[PDB]
């Protein structure tokens, strides 16, 4: 009598340092891109402030201090059950600048310390190197990802954290959802992905390329040293499957969507089969769009092919052809895209799609034949406190559910390959598109709110409960 997945399945729960362990400034912690970028919400964008200002509010310089409460919070991480945790290193904390000769010792020693608190308590850490914070220095001193200089930066702090916890750590990852910088129309995705500050007149396109470009070298670079070191590590990629539809069966939205696909996740091709689809060097020459791109980096990316696929899961998009002047079937994420009247959405009008969640890992599967880690899902709301002192939140369990439900289906019904899944901000924490706390994912009520208010007090929700009961019986009970 065995369940649907496997009995090691990697249940757990994800988070990113900058967005809950606040002490922005302890140990000799750097400043990073998320400590510039002030709060904002649903419809305004965050600020990003040429370093920290006096009459600007910066959420992640505090978040809600998991750097001091880390064992407490752990400690509700193995009431739940989790198997595993995943945040990330905070790059500024190894390395403040991001280039000097040696890390940080203070911030080695918060991970060991992090890392053996979960294994105390058998939870296995997943660690992502990148997660939208890197050292703010490589962005005013060299421009961040657009300076070829600054992958020889992250590969030595890759390495530094490979060598530290080659013992402790058996899951990572390189770059928190690379292809977000795809939308490269707005400020967000290549400020946080790539460390990119526009001026007038940028070619915004091409300059996202080749940060993309020198992210993926370092990427298979970093993959190559961590199996050197202990070539028992699985090393991932990570991307933000968000699968885009066509809207009708007209040819047109078609191809709309077919070439859409290709643009945002031909980072997936590069990260698994180790060079670049054809197309993608067709649109540059088309656009004239110059990339410095070498032999060695062809040979890097080669031989740098990851272990598997981290994804994040949250919502589908539908695209069709009814914008003018695109004779060549081009992507504008902020144009092309329209509603899908066959599903709700988020407060956050994000759209509510389990049944995307199977098409995505049938399509990672396909395509790709390796492993697949569902490494973030979550539904971000509004929560309120009962008079109980709990949030009942019963819409976030229906969701979660929801797409354990086609997670299942595709394993047990499709055979996709599935490592484990770790719901996003299992703990309040401040969210990234926004900066807000209102916007909740957790399992864990933590007392803070968008003015900086609250007692930091973590509370179990309604879900908590919930999800330790899925982990007992393996997603038998949902």
């Amino acid at each position: 009598a065995m369940s649907k997945l496997p009995e090691n399945f990697l249940w757990g729960g994800a988070v990113a340092a900058h967005q809950l362990e606040g002490g922005w400034q302890e140990g000799g912690k750097g400043i990073s891109v998320a400590d510039v970028m002030t709060a904002g919400r649903h419809g305004v964008a965050r600020e990003i402030t040429a370093g920290v200002l006096e009459g600007k509010y910066y959420p992640n310089h505090e978040a809600i201090d998991f750097y001091h409460h880390y064992k407490e919070d752990v400690k509700l991480f193995a009431e739940m059950g989790f198997k595993c945790f995943r945040t990330s290193i905070a790059w500024t904390r190894i390395f403040p600048k991001g280039d000097e000769a040696e890390p940080n010792e203070a911030g080695l020693q918060f991970y060991d310390d992090l890392f053996d608190e979960c294994l105390k308590y058998g939870i296995e850490p997943v660690v992502t190197l990148s997660h939208f914070e890197l050292p703010y220095h490589l962005v005013t001193e060299y421009g961040g990802f657009t300076n070829r200089k600054v992958i020889d930066f992250f590969v030595h702090f890759a390495e530094v954290c490979f060598r530290r916890y080659k013992d402790k750590v058996k899951y990572w990852m390189t770059f928190n959802e690379i292809n977000n910088q795809a939308n490269y129309q707005e400020d967000f995705a290549p400020f946080t992905n790539s460390g990119i500050v526009y001026k007038e007149g940028d070619d915004r396109e091409a300059i996202m390329y080749q940060a993309a470009h020198y992210e993926l070298v370092a990427s298979a670079r970093a993959v190559k040293i961590g199996h050197a070191i202990n070539p028992n590590l699985n090393i991932g990629c990570m991307v933000a499957m968000c699968p885009i539809y066509p809207a009708t069966c007209n040819p047109k939205d078609i191809l709309m969507a077919q070439k859409a696909m290709q643009k945002r996740y031909y980072f997936a091709d590069v990260h698994v089969h180790g060079f670049y689809p054809e197309h993608i060097f067709k649109y540059w020459e088309r656009k004239a769009i110059k990339v410095d791109f070498t032999e060695r980096d062809k040979k890097d990316l080669f031989e740098g092919t990851v272990d598997y696929i981290g994804f994040s899961y949250y919502m589908s998009f539908v695209i069709d052809a009814h914008r003018e002047n695109n004779p060549y079937y081009d992507y504008l994420e902020t144009e092309d895209l329209v509603k899908n009247p066959y599903v709700k959405a988020s407060d956050w009008d994000w759209q509510i799609d389990p049944q995307g969640l199977r098409y995505a890992l049938n399509w990672f599967t396909d395509m790709y034949h390796l492993p697949l880690f569902i490494v973030e899902n979550g539904f971000g709301a509004i929560d309120q406190v009962e008079a109980d002192g709990m949030v009942h939140d019963d819409y976030r369990i229906d969701y979660l559910g929801a797409h354990i439900k086609e997670m299942i289906k595709a394993v047990d019904e499709d055979g996709v390959e599935l490592m484990g899944y770790t719901p996003w901000g299992c703990i309040d924490l401040v969210s990234a598109g926004t900066g807000e706390m209102r916007k909740r994912y957790g399992f864990i009520y933590v007392d803070k709110d968008d003015e900086g208010k609250g007692t930091l007090k973590r509370s179990p929700k309604l879900s908590f409960n919930w999800y330790k009961e899925v982990i007992a019986s393996n997603g038998d009970d949902i």
